[PDB]
């Protein structure tokens, strides 16, 4: 990551942009597996094998409460969503495919956000 992403404290203005990014992901058709925490009754051994679960509702709470100090930390939580999903699910699963699609969408939005921050 670039130095602004790593070092620049997130401001209130930055948080408006973070909320916009999160809302765009929540609204995406392929976000359905990531909207809320993984249900243990749907996913055998999940919480036994996934050390740091994450989901979009948890990130929404963190954005509201100003949890993140640096953009890198917001990106790290988001990246957990996708990495956890690819870790636990087979590559031919619809879940895995959702992670591939939504991650690409997130990267597009994130670049947009970083650009906007820079001007």
């Amino acid at each position: 990551e670039d130095a602004m992403t790593v070092l620049t404290p997130l401001t209130e203005k930055d948080y408006e942009g973070l909320k916009r990014v999160l809302r765009s992901l929540q609204a995406h058709k392929m976000a359905w597996p990531f909207l809320e925490p993984v249900d243990p009754n749907d996913a055998p051994d999940y919480y036994g094998v996934i050390k740091e679960p994450m989901d979009l509702a948890t990130m929404e709470e963190r954005v509201q409460r100003r949890y993140y100090e640096k953009l890198t930390e917001f990106v790290a939580d988001m990246t957990k969503i996708f990495d956890n999903c690819r870790y636990y699910n087979p590559s031919d699963s619809p879940f895995y495919q959702c992670a591939e699609v939504l991650e690409s969408f997130f990267v597009q939005k994130l670049k947009g956000f970083k650009a906007s921050r820079s001007h």
